[PDB]
């Protein structure tokens, strides 16, 4: 019960600093001849894709998580953990994850206390134990 905060906040900006509003400029036709990549491949002689390198994914004693990892809340909600620890409203361990869809409840803030900056209806506070790696369930189909 000693290892707490050291120094004074986390002074680690991002990089680009100037914009202070929202917008989407670009109403012209053809600006620069910029080509994209080709994630696909030639398939004329039948057979598509490859598929081979499979993963085992062990269970182990799941009793901890790390910030900046993809997890599935309730085994059906992919998101990124932003907060990991105790809250300022309820006594216990919580995890502020950021969902990838407008199906959340909180916005990463409780009673004004900002735990992790995220988009509305995405930042939910749930127990890490509830989180799961990748989607998985019964063997029905």
């Amino acid at each position: 019960g000693s290892s707490g905060s050291s120094g004074m906040s986390m002074l680690k900006p991002s990089g680009l600093k100037a914009p202070t509003k929202i917008l989407k400029p670009g109403s012209t036709a053809l600006k620069t001849p910029t080509a994209v990549v080709a994630p696909v491949e030639k398939t004329i002689s039948s057979e598509k894709a490859s598929s081979t390198p499979s993963s085992e994914t062990q269970e182990e004693f799941v009793d901890d998580f790390r910030v900046g990892e993809r997890v599935w809340v309730n085994g059906n909600k992919p998101g990124f953990i932003q907060f990991l620890g105790e809250t300022q409203f309820a006594p216990g361990q919580w995890a502020g994850i950021v969902l990838d869809e407008p199906i959340g409840k909180n916005d990463g803030s409780v009673a004004g206390v900002r735990y992790f900056q995220c988009e509305p209806l995405k930042g939910i506070f749930t127990r890490p134990s509830k989180l799961t790696r990748k989607v998985s369930g019964p063997s029905s189909g």
